[PDB]
């Protein structure tokens, strides 16, 4: 029953369990209270990859999220799961590219943050039609200074990935898609600031939890 967890970082941010599962790739700094995957800067981007690609049962992911911007905040997050390791790119910091499904919180050039999901099934999904794309909105997203968290919910016998983002103590749908498939993953983690020299992409905790 005892599972070996190797995605999970919880509160308090012990270095050692972060370095233990996951590459770092640019700007990541483990601090006390959160991972910093950006600070301030335009342009700047970074990749998280676990180092342990994971074959999971029904599942839940948690990453409560810690973003700071002066004004607006510009850029966004991803969150990858891919058949193989991340590399760097324009993709919200990762390459355009890619086998596997990525999540992201997009902030520049919208007045509401958006979620989007992008299946890839190879092919460069920015010249060509991705295998699935889906998205919603969510407001205050950053705004709320406890942590947003979002939530990414698989379910593998129904073939069903829900995303949802918990914003100022409440639970808010986002996504729901049928009949996906989750292959085993490596769990990335991105971030870009875009066009914004004021924005700083944290992370304060990522919790894997089986469902029941």
């Amino acid at each position: 029953a005892s599972v070996v967890d190797v995605l999970s970082f919880r509160e308090p941010i012990e270095p050692e369990n972060v370095v233990r599962n996951y590459d770092m790739k640019g700007p990541i700094i483990v601090f006390e209270n959160y991972v910093q995957i950006t600070p301030n800067g335009i342009g700047k981007s970074s990749i998280m990859n676990g180092k342990y690609k994971v074959d999971l049962p029904s599942f839940e992911l948690q990453l409560k999220l810690n973003i700071i911007c002066k004004e607006k905040c510009g850029g966004g997050m991803g969150v990858w799961l891919t058949e193989e390791k991340l590399k760097e790119g324009d993709l919200f910091g990762a390459y355009n590219i890619y086998k596997g499904i990525g999540i992201f919180i997009n902030f520049e050039d919208v007045d509401i943050p958006m979620i989007s999901v992008l299946k890839n099934d190879g092919v460069d999904i920015l010249k060509y039609k991705p295998e699935m794309y889906y998205q919603c909105s969510v407001a205050n997203i950053q705004k709320d200074k406890d942590g947003a968290v979002l939530r990414i919910k698989y379910l593998v016998n129904e073939k069903k990935l829900i995303i949802e983002i918990m914003v100022n103590h409440i639970n808010m749908d986002c996504i729901t898609i049928e009949d996906i498939d989750i292959p085993p993953f490596y769990l990335g983690i991105s971030a870009t600031n875009g066009g914004s020299g004021s924005t700083s992409y944290r992370v304060q905790s990522l919790h894997y939890y089986e469902v029941g």
